[PDB]
């Protein structure tokens, strides 16, 4: 359109406001992606990019958010002529999505900061003609809902987007990048990456949104951060109003990361009268076995880092085992580096500290510790255990460095008599290693001392030592 009862809320004049207006389009027959992008945006743009309105919330006048909205209409609309596309009843054709596609690629600035912040939404495409890699996706099914194709929707992985067409979506394109500077795969399906297993593409248990998920992704996109140490709390708060609605709607369902997203805005401003945050990540894991064959990481990594920031130490070493039992019936490949660089940041950084602060409160002789506590060696070992087992499904192996000093560390800091409890069982606290490079440990990880330099060329299968 707009159509009448689109424009009737207009003016914008508080986050309510917006919230009503997600609402109404909620409610219609199919939730307009460009006018609700386009009204995000233009909230965080004058909340979080360039802070020179005269009131607490940016008014938002039908005549500014209409002109941008027929602006990529008609944009849109020129550039890709459907008479060149005869549709098969329903079904939008691949020369048809890659030709919208690259309608958005081609209009994109042709040098700019592809990770900026604030560069999400059909507001920074419109007037800035920038995106990010996931929000050139958007932008795609933005452009086909515009153009009548009904049939075009997100596909959504933990780090990656797509789309999906066809009949019951059963069509893949790519339309985005991924990483930096890799293959240009765009129009290609995800095929190849489904069946090798990469974590990217989830084994094909990846999320196919309809349009009302496509509206909970955009709202997850919102960026409340004005620089590195500020976020807005109008935009939090108006992140937070409308993740409750696509809750209270049923839309985040089968969305995972929605809901450890709004359990951890509910750790920072709890919403009087709504379950807690340690329930919405139970919600997202809950989901992601209900949905997605338990194949997602990051239902328990939102857990993990939930009982990490309150110290319970044996909890978040239980989410992070659960973490590497999903990973490791995945095969590693170079682009699933970003889940990469979390568990190497997890394995170097995250535990190390933990464990150094429950060490030192047991050195001083307090009893109880998790460090006592043979179940949480347990999951420690699995943790590295699923991690190493992942790799192992790759070709080329030689991933250097935190592992070992952590390992060795962390494991020290169970005294013998912990680890030694734990019962390694082979098949054909109780632990089945899956990894190789685990099995061949498991006498060195109970030992009364633990044996640096073995433990170190077993996990790096260095097969010699210094000469001298
Ligand atoms: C919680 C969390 C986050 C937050 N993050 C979660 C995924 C969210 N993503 C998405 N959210 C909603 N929809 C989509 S759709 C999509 C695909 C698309 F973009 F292509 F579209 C992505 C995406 C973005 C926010 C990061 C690292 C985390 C945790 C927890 C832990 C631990 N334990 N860690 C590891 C770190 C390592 N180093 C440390 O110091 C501390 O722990």
């Amino acid at each position: 359109g707009l159509k009448a009862a689109q424009k009737t809320l207009f003016p914008l004049r508080s986050i309510d406001d917006v919230v009503r207006l997600f609402a109404a389009e909620l409610g219609r027959e199919e939730p307009d992606l460009v006018l609700l992008s386009l009204v995000l945006g233009f909230v965080e743009h004058f909340l979080a990019v360039n802070r020179v309105g005269l009131t607490y919330f940016p008014v938002a006048d039908l005549s500014i958010i209409a002109a941008l909205y027929a602006r990529f209409t008609a944009q849109i609309r020129g550039a890709v002529d459907l008479s060149l596309y005869p549709r098969e009843g329903g079904v939008s054709s691949r020369e048809l999505v890659k030709k919208v596609s690259d309608v958005i690629w081609n209009s994109l600035s042709r040098s700019y900061f592809k990770d900026r912040a604030h560069i999400q939404s059909l507001f920074s495409f419109i007037t800035g003609t920038k995106l990010d890699s996931s929000g050139v996706a958007f932008a795609v099914v933005g452009a086909c809902q515009a153009l009548g194709l009904r049939d075009v929707h997100l596909a959504l992985s933990e780090d990656h987007a797509w789309v999906v067409f066809g009949p019951n979506g059963e069509q893949t394109a790519e339309v985005t990048w991924h990483g930096k500077g890799n293959e240009d795969r765009r129009g290609q399906t995800v095929n190849a990456g489904v069946a090798e297993r990469s974590w990217l593409y989830l084994k094909g248990s990846y999320m196919r949104c309809d349009r009302k998920m496509e509206v909970a992704f955009m709202v997850c996109a919102i960026n409340p951060s004005i620089d590195l140490h500020t976020d807005s709390l109008e935009l939090l708060q108006l992140q937070q109003k409308l993740l409750w609605l696509l809750y209270d709607l049923g839309h985040l369902e089968r969305y995972p990361m929605a809901l450890g997203n709004l359990a951890d805005l509910e750790e920072l401003e709890p919403t009087p009268g709504r379950p807690d945050p340690l329930t919405l990540y139970h919600k997202g894991i809950a989901s992601a076995k209900t949905y997605y064959r338990d194949e997602h990481i990051y239902p328990y990594m939102y857990l993990a880092g939930y009982h990490c920031r309150n110290r319970n130490v044996r909890e978040a070493l239980q989410a992070w085992a659960d973490t590497a039992t999903v990973i490791q019936d995945y095969n590693y490949c170079r682009e699933d580096e970003e889940i990469y660089k979390e568990f190497f940041e997890v394995a170097n950084d995250v535990i190390p500290n933990l464990l150094k602060e429950a060490a030192s409160l047991l050195e001083a002789g307090s009893q109880g510790s998790a460090l006592q506590d043979p179940e949480c060696f347990a999951h420690l070992l699995r943790f590295y255990d699923g991690i190493c087992k992942w790799e192992e499904g790759s070709p080329t192996p030689v991933l250097h460095v935190g592992w070992a000093t952590f390992l060795v560390q962390s494991l020290g800091r169970f005294e013998g008599q912990v680890r030694q409890k734990v019962r390694i069982v082979s098949v054909p606290p109780v632990l089945t290693f899956q990894s190789e490079k685990m099995k061949g440990m498991k006498e060195l990880l109970v030992a009364t001392k633990i044996n640096s330099s073995a433990i170190k060329l077993q996990l790096t299968a260095q097969s010699q030592v210094q000469m001298k």
